């Protein structure tokens, strides 16, 4: 079980009660001295901060569904252990922590990785989860498409922009529709006709970023093409975020495309954070009451009950000699983001001084009616089922999609068909439109409404941007008024290693409009000996409480340059 997909990675899980985190490394080693050189399970504990090593990679095997990594290290028989309890899966998913003793640390895994077909495995996927400050856990697994991609917001109509999150986009479990003729591999695909290009890769994992937003950064420099992108490397830069009473929540959109250099953001509820927890047979949501039962091992065979004299689970040899394996109030029902893991502790103490445990791993399945558990292995007196039943079977948009003509409400917020502007007949209703205007101002006709930047634009233009190399100087409509920039610019790079200055683009009060967008483009700029001279996007972005905000630069080339402005001038009000 190296399972290679799996390589590279050093995952995360958590103990939302003990409020510890593990590092699994299956194919390796965690990267921490402080936890040794050979753990490839690693158990941290922030409450008083500490590690151990519950896991030795080179002490490994496997055992049916189980990984297992031993160590040599007494607690009370006397062995500290690790083990992962495997289960095929539709992506290459997270370990979630089950349960731990002075000496034994038990997962369960449900991945791509351990299945024995290669049919549902993606040309590339990558780990899709990140861990914030408290140990929270945002995942986005529920986003990723088997078949088929996400179409990315932009009102130009020529070409349109495919992605899907976390790994590569499938073509062929639809063949026919759109995408056909997207180069394998690409998790994002730019159709420009009848023609497609592969504009990003997966490489890296989820980040977390700034506390709160998911940077997800899809890559291409194993490359040739650049036929229309000038010289850059292909690259596509996702921001997914967590939907508030400020942030719109939406489909992911366009906010910047210049140079080869995407730049989406996508507000979905999938971004945000939990762990849920009982001793019943229900959680606070589907219960388990519908759900006697013999399930089939080695040498011996089992039975269980829905929820010793009780005995949930109980052991028999196929040799009448009988042993319990779960009690009935010893019980742990839980949810950890997406698996269901029922636990028994009861247990008949084995040879061995531990008490048999049961965990039961519970898939969804319709086509059960109920469902049957199978038996997937046993380590030091802990036996594993996984449960395929019905009865363990269980993102909310304020405007649709046309065959690319979006709608959105959004100041209808304190059948309709909409009106020449009116805003139950309303402006709000139709299609979505590109607008330009001047004079720092943009009138969205459909809608009803103009904005209107031109406050930010300052008189003697000081917006101050640090990046750990350079300083830009940056103003809005109208232009810098800076030390060594000319006041022709609207923006302005200065390295703070030399204090060598480039024009970033001249100043101009031509606002553009689209879909809660709000773009500034600066054209001039320092001459690649084609012409380029360089420019500057600022993208404005509606935050209901964000005020006036500060712009803050998109990581990218060394030649291209964008800003990001989260502001509530951007908002409809
Ligand atoms: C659900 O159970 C049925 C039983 O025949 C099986 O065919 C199918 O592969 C199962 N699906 C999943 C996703 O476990």
């Amino acid at each position: 079980a190296p399972f290679p997909e799996l390589c590279s990675y050093t995952w995360e899980a958590v103990d939302t009660k003990n409020n510890v985190l593990y590092k699994i490394n299956i194919c390796g080693s965690v990267d921490i001295v402080q936890c040794g050189p050979s753990s490839a399970v690693c158990m941290h504990d922030l409450k008083t901060r500490t590690y151990h090593s519950v896991g030795d990679s080179v002490l490994r095997s496997a055992t049916r569904s189980l990984l297992e990594f031993n160590t040599t290290v007494s607690c009370d028989n006397h062995r500290v252990q690790s083990s992962i309890a495997f289960l095929c899966g539709k992506t290459l998913g997270t370990p979630e922590f089950v349960t731990a003793t002075e000496c034994v640390h038990y997962f369960e895994w449900r991945t791509t990785a351990a299945c024995k077909k290669d049919i549902f495995k993606a040309n590339k996927e990558v780990p899709c989860y990140v861990f914030d400050e408290e140990l929270r856990k945002h995942d986005l697994n529920p986003l990723i498409k088997l078949s088929g991609a996400y179409l990315v917001d932009d009102s130009d109509p020529d070409t349109s922009l495919f992605i899907n999150v976390c790994r590569d986009i499938d073509t062929l479990r639809d063949p026919g529709s759109q995408l056909r003729a997207c180069p394998p591999g690409t998790a994002a695909c730019l159709v420009r006709g009848h023609q497609a290009f592969d504009v990003g890769q997966p490489r890296d994992g989820l980040k977390l970023v700034r506390k709160d937003r998911l940077v997800l950064s899809y890559v291409r420099e194993e490359a040739g093409k650049l036929d229309f992108c000038d010289g850059h490397s292909p690259a596509v830069t996702i921001t997914f975020v967590c939907p508030s009473e400020r942030r719109e929540g939406t489909i992911p959109k366009l906010t910047a495309k210049s140079n080869c250099r995407y730049e989406i953001e996508w507000i979905t509820e999938y971004a945000c954070h939990d762990y849920l927890e009982s001793k019943t047979c229900s959680l606070s949501s589907i219960d388990l009451t519908p759900l006697s039962y013999i399930s089939d091992g080695k040498e011996y065979l089992f039975y269980l009950n829905v929820c010793k004299k009780q005995a949930a689970v109980c052991q028999v040899k196929k040799t009448s000699q009988v042993k319990a394996a779960g009690r009935y109030h010893n019980q742990t029902l839980r949810y950890s983001d997406g698996d269901l893991t029922l636990i028994y502790f009861g247990g008949d103490e084995c040879s061995s001084g531990f008490q048999r445990m049961s965990v039961i791993n519970f898939e969804c399945n319709k086509t059960a009616g109920k469902g049957t558990p199978v038996f997937t292995g046993e380590v030091d007196c802990t036996y594993f089922f996984t449960w395929d039943t019905e009865y363990a079977c269980v993102d909310l948009l304020c405007g649709a999609t046309d065959g690319k003509k979006r709608y959105d409400l959004s100041a209808l917020v304190r059948t309709l068909v909409c009106k020449p502007g009116d805003l139950w007949h309303t402006a709000a209703a139709c299609v979505l439109s590109k607008t330009e205007g001047e004079n720092c101002t943009v009138f969205d006709s459909q809608a009803g409404f103009s904005f209107d930047l031109s406050p930010l634009t300052k008189k003697n233009g000081a917006y101050k941007v640090e990046t750990k190399k350079y300083d830009f100087y940056i103003n809005v409509c109208g232009p810098v008024s800076v030390s060594p920039c000319q006041p022709d610019s609207g923006a302005c790079q200065v390295a703070k290693s030399d204090e060598k200055t480039w024009n970033l683009g001249l100043s101009n009060a031509k606002l553009s409009y689209y879909d809660g967008m709000i773009q500034l483009n600066y054209r001039g700029g320092t001459p690649n000996e084609r012409h380029t001279p360089r420019a500057t996007l600022i993208t404005f972005l509606c935050d209901r409480d964000a005020g006036v905000g500060f712009p803050e630069y998109q990581e990218e080339d060394n030649s291209t340059y964008n800003f990001r402005w989260y502001t509530s001038y951007a908002c409809p009000e």
